């Protein structure tokens, strides 16, 4: 989408994978969907470093909704965001961040809160710019092929005419089965700045799994359509939640990363660990996501060994390699060479493991090299040449 | 089986599902499959507390074996084990331990090493009894369903031929399909201290998962068939490797204990965590899981929210309560009561809370509470009436 925003994939932090559709804020005032929730979590990324490693975006997702008032206008429930989104952007952009915002193409959202429906859709865009928001999100629930065909370019055209520059993320490709003849890439890659290709990620790794598996098996339909300003969703980072161990959140890292992917946390910010905190904050993981050159990576190579490799091209002649082990066991010696990988030669080479720090030095593409892989987890280089 | 053995599960480290069939000690010499790796953890369980708490068995899995020497006489590998067994069973009982060990029933192990066949039973148990060995595995590789028929009831008598008392735990059923009518439960009773019903264990969620989901679709089957001295045995815990969240970890251990499983770690003691000690060393849930009753658990309900609830019987009217979440999504808050459970009415209980150690009180049937569960995660009560 040419409206001037996200040249490099979305950071910040999304509401729905960790908190949900919870509106029992009497019972759980601390983890409900609220006002407060929202300011919280502010707080934390302005704090926590966050912000100043790019994490931006606030999304508010689906059951903010109190309902439409007189003239049809969106407001948000009363008693759960009592001082109204417009204090709610105004309190995000103070602290330096942009906030994020929710709604439904078709007669309901997928909770079954009001849904923006084709009469509604200039409406609701323009509610959205009043309020100073600076992305939405809009599911495709309880809507016909032929109302989403509609409606998500009317969306796109509508936010347009409101002059506020708004970035667009769209389930559109999701409930088609994300594949052409159904699903127009290019139609995509116009309208949005963002699109979720594929099932809602939830706390697993098996979810993890399965949305990899379907990246890569239609990568080459997939890969060449994301670029600066349009980018594929494979969905929020699980990183901080309750599902993944300590490798398989650094791989989901690596991975998304080497996709090109959005980096839309979705977990507390309140009581994150440290060491999750390391992983999301990563400086030269974050340098490589955001990369302005914005190719997304592929799996080049897999192996009977279950070793995968992902490999994206970067900046300044440099690429990025993740070695991922799909094995159940135990560490795996991975044994390689750069030539083998389809590397440049004579050229040297010189790598930097994206997690220890460490430096590999004087890698020529016939040079043997070993990188030992634990079980369902990663070895990430930055590889650049040096002379 | 009837030789005194396991009136509790066994309880120890096992080496496969960490270490494998890892032979390359040249460049891998710490984690290898050498009497090193024997030594070192014998070493840990020591001092680090895993004797005092109960684990007691320290076990040799597949890739010892040497050969067969001019007598048929089966040896371990020289360059590994080059002080050969009786060195490790006699260093592993001045620490207080006891010394497993295992063999193939059939013409090759697993991973093609000597196999014990039907004319070297006899001799193998006996070279077992002479070295000290104090628990054999009889892995099932290579062999047919009438060879297996014949070996294990033969290597049950011949191990109780050379006097020595020795655990026998048999993978026989999970050859067989694990089910009637192929699987006999009352022969293996007799014949077997515990055995391998299904799958191998791998690091993996999916992998607890499955074997979980196989053990209570049968449970119907396997619960009554539990008892002092013939355990169900549904595999190693995973706790301290590298694919289970904390979450998950505690759900394995909780759950194990709940179906009167063996406790048999198979990970790296020289580095695990204090969080993972802390789950694997918890003096209550050791206390459930080895009640003297040894009566195997249920899963006793099932809901549409995904939450499971297994119920284990004990000794003195006590019983454990795990309260797991296959959900993936956020905390659950399960509303419940001790009569929705089927507890026995007009009988005030206290609980405790395994993990946490809390103490809730006065519970009558009628009272209502509320537990607080975790994706992929549980609450462990342990419950017993009150005066
Ligand atoms: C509604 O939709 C319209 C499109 O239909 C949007 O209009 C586009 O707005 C974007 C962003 O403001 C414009 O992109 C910018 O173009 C600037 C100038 O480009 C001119 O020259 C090139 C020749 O190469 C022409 O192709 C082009 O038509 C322009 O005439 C650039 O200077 C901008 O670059 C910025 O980013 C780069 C990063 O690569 C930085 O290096 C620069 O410093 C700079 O910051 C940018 O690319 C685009 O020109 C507009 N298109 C059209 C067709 O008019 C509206 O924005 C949109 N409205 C809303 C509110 O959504
Ligand atoms: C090789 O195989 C043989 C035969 O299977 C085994 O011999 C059995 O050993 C077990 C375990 O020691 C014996 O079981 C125990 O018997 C005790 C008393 O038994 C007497 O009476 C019976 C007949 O009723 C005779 O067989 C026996 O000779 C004795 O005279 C019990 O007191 C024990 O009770 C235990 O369990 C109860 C649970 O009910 C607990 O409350 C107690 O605390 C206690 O722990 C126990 O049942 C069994 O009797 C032996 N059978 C025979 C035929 O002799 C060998 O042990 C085995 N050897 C090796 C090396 O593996
Ligand atoms: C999405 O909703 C439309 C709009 O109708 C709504 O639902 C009706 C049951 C009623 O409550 C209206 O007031 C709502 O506005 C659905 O379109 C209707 O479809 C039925 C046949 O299924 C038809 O009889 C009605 O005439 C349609 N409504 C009008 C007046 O346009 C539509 O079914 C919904 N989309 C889907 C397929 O989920
Ligand atoms: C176990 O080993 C025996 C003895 O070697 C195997 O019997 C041989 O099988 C091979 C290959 O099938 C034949 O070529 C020979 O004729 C057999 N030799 C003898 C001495 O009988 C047997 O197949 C093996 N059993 C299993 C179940 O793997
Ligand atoms: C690297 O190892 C491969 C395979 O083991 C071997 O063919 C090759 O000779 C080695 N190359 C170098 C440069 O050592
Ligand atoms: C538990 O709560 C429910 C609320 O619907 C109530 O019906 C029930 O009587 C309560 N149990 C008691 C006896 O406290
Ligand atoms: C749409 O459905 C839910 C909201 O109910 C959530 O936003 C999810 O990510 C979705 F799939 F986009
Ligand atoms: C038998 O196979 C392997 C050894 O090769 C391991 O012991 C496993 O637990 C088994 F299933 F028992």
């Amino acid at each position: 989408l040419d409206n001037g925003l996200l040249q490099t994939p979305p950071m910040g932090w999304l509401a729905w994978e960790r908190f949900r559709c919870n509106i029992n804020c009497d019972e759980d005032p601390k983890n409900c969907i609220s006002e407060q929730l929202f300011m919280e979590m502010a707080d934390r990324m302005a704090q926590d470093g966050w912000r100043d490693m790019g994490y931006t975006y606030l999304n508010i997702d689906d059951c903010w909704i109190g309902g439409r008032d007189a003239s049809g206008r969106l407001m948000p429930d009363p008693k759960r965001f009592p001082h109204g989104i417009p204090f709610l952007a105004d309190y995000v952009h103070s602290l330096g961040l942009k906030l994020g915002i929710y709604a439904d193409m078709g007669n309901f959202t997928c909770m079954g809160y009001p849904g923006t429906t084709l009469d509604k859709v200039v409406q609701d865009a323009q509610t959205f710019a009043e309020w100073k928001v600076d992305m939405l999100k809009l599911d495709g629930c309880f809507s016909t092929p032929e109302e989403r065909a509609q409606g998500y370019p009317k969306m796109a055209a509508a936010l347009n005419a409101t002059g506020r520059p708004i970035a667009f993320s769209c389930s559109w490709p999701a409930y088609e089965g994300g594949l052409p003849p159904r699903v127009q890439y290019s139609l995509l890659a116009d309208i949005c700045n963002l699109w979720r290709n594929y099932d809602d990620i939830q706390d697993s790794w098996w979810s993890v799994l399965s949305i990899l598996n379907w990246f890569v098996e239609h990568q080459d339909i997939l890969q060449p359509v994301a670029g600066p300003g349009h980018w594929n969703d494979p969905d929020m980072l699980l990183i901080g939640n309750f599902g993944l161990s300590l490798e398989q959140s650094r791989a989901q890292m690596a991975l998304w990363t080497v996709l090109a992917a959005p980096l839309l946390m979705s977990t507390d910010l309140r009581t994150i660990s440290a060491q999750n905190m390391d992983i999301l904050q990563n400086p030269l993981m974050i340098k490589i996501n955001q990369d302005p050159l914005g190719i997304q990576g592929r799996r080049i190579h897999k192996e009977k060994s279950l070793i995968e490799v992902y490999m994206r091209p970067l900046s300044n002649k440099a690429s990025a390699l993740v070695f991922f082990s799909c094995r159940t066991d135990m560490p795996y010696r991975y044994h390689s060479s750069l030539g083998q990988l389809n590397f440049t030669g004579s050229v040297i080479y010189e790598a930097q493991d994206v997690y220890s720090g460490d430096i590999i030095s004087g890698l020529r593409d016939e040079t043997n090299f070993t990188v030992i892989i634990n079980p369902s987890g990663v070895v990430m280089w930055y590889l650049y040449p040096i002379k």
